[PDB]
């Protein structure tokens, strides 16, 4: 089994940041995931995580401006190695962060990214998605590969990339597209952006590679839906909490 959260925690919002980081660390302590994949981290936010989620090792690649990180629960997850796959044509300092780990006697390749944002950068986001999916297929065959991140995907962008390969699956699709976690960026239900228009999108996604009768998703749920004391949520995104298990 592996449990993890992926969450774009909007470190670029300076308003209520310490309280919101507290909110995120409260969720980490309550759900106690093995791994946390984070996007839109900024330097002060890391400092907060070191004090208030100290039993997670913070793995980063480049830290310029805002960045991703993979948090590994100490004593559960053993760090083996890291690989950074660049997106040569990014205009937003985006890249693919890979961490090989051991957990429960099994080897994992854990991946995250914040793919190119906005509708205007669709074509580059699609190119980056293709890079991510190719990298997932190249991992050694005895490794469980999990991507979890802020893909910024919408509409038919997955199809335009050539589709998910035959051996890669979207965890939400695999569970039958449940409604309760169908949107991860929802401006009707989330008030952190003070914006008039309704938008419900599923930016945050989890892909996993098939390994024929081993780990599969057992649950998927939103996190971050409790308002904090300031009347806002931890992030403008909802996080995703996912567990995979082996069903023989
Ligand atoms: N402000 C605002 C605002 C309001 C409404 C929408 C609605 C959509 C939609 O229906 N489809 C879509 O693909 N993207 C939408 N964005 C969006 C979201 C992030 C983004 O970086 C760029 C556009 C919106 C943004
Ligand atoms: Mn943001």
């Amino acid at each position: 089994t592996i449990s993890f959260i992926t969450w774009n925690i909007d470190g670029l919002d300076g308003c209520n940041l310490p309280e919101r980081a507290r909110g995120v660390c409260s969720c980490l302590a309550l759900y106690s995931p093995d791994v946390v994949f984070l996007q839109e981290v900024i330097p002060p936010y890391c400092a907060y995580l070191k004090k208030r989620a100290a039993s997670y090792t913070i793995i980063t690649g480049n830290e310029e401006g805002y960045f991703t990180a993979i948090l590994l629960k100490k004593g559960r997850v053993k760090f083996k190695s890291q690989e950074i796959i660049p997106f040569p044509n990014t205009k937003m300092m985006r890249n693919l962060l890979c961490v090989n780990v051991s957990l429960g006697g099994n080897e994992f390749c854990l991946m995250t990214s914040h793919l190119e944002s906005t509708r205007g950068h669709s074509a580059e986001r699609i190119r980056q998605l293709k890079t991510v999916l190719g990298k997932m297929q190249e991992a050694p065959d005895s490794t469980t590969v999990i991507f979890a991140g802020d893909t910024n995907l919408r509409d038919r962008e997955v199809i335009k990339c050539g589709g998910l390969p035959d051996n890669v699956f979207d965890a939400w699709e695999f569970l039958g597209k449940p409604k309760h976690c169908q949107y991860t960026w929802d401006t009707k239900a989330n008030n952190n952006l003070r914006i008039p228009a309704a938008c419900k999108l599923r930016f945050d996604r989890i892909f996993f590679r098939a390994e024929e009768g081993h780990l599969i998703p057992q649950s998927l749920d939103l996190v971050g839906l409790e308002k904090l004391d300031c009347g806002r949520f931890p992030s403008d995104h909802w996080g995703l909490l996912c567990t995979l298990n082996v069903v023989l």
